[PDB]
């Protein structure tokens, strides 16, 4: 409807997968070449679907701060026969907070689903289901089952990917340049 749409549909239309795993569809961003990001709680095993095509895990990596805090954010490496439009210019150098954010989802649950969750918070520590977690992001929507792994946006940048709510709560792990040097 907006520019903030415009730059949400322009990253889902090119740089996202539907990623299932033992544990569910997952909105998967692919991030540059065939490096992709997804929730820690998905749990990548050595095979994961991406579109429906048997596809083997050539590495994965549950990233973990300097205090050996979990950040819930995996990163995979697919054996695809296609790179991913390399995103990563997009990507924040820094931890911050955001106004006029985009979440946005496509599975087979959800497919082209966008909603502006406005504002979004530097939130830092949640206990996110039981598991200590840092560098969360914090916007004031009832997110639902179904809406992991979507992708965060403001114009002109991607700032997190979703991991979790509380029912009137959306809760996002922040995404960093440096995740992808
Ligand atoms: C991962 C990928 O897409 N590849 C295609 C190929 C055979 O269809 C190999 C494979 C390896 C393991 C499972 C499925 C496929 C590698």
């Amino acid at each position: 409807m907006g520019p903030g749409f415009d730059f949400a549909q322009a990253i889902m239309k090119k740089n996202t997968v539907i990623a299932r795993t033992e544990k569910g569809e997952f909105t998967m961003l692919g991030v540059y070449d065939r490096v992709a990001v997804i929730p820690t709680h998905a749990s990548v095993g050595e095979i994961i679907y991406i579109n429906d095509v048997e596809t083997r895990v050539l590495d994965a990596c549950a990233l973990r701060d300097l205090t050996d805090t979990n950040l819930e954010i995996t990163i995979v490496k697919l054996d695809r026969n296609q790179k991913f439009r390399d995103i990563r210019h997009f990507l924040p150098r820094c931890e911050d907070d955001y106004n006029d954010a985009v979440l946005s989802v496509h599975t087979s649950k959800f497919p082209n689903m966008y909603i502006p969750v406005g504002q979004v918070t530097n939130y830092g520590f949640l206990n996110l289901g039981g598991t200590p977690t840092h560098r969360i992001l914090m916007y004031n929507f009832p997110t639902r089952a179904g809406q992991c792994g979507g992708v965060v946006t403001t114009t002109g940048k991607v700032i997190g990917i979703h991991v979790g709510g509380n029912g009137a709560q959306g809760f996002a792990a922040m995404l960093l340049h440096s995740y992808f040097t």
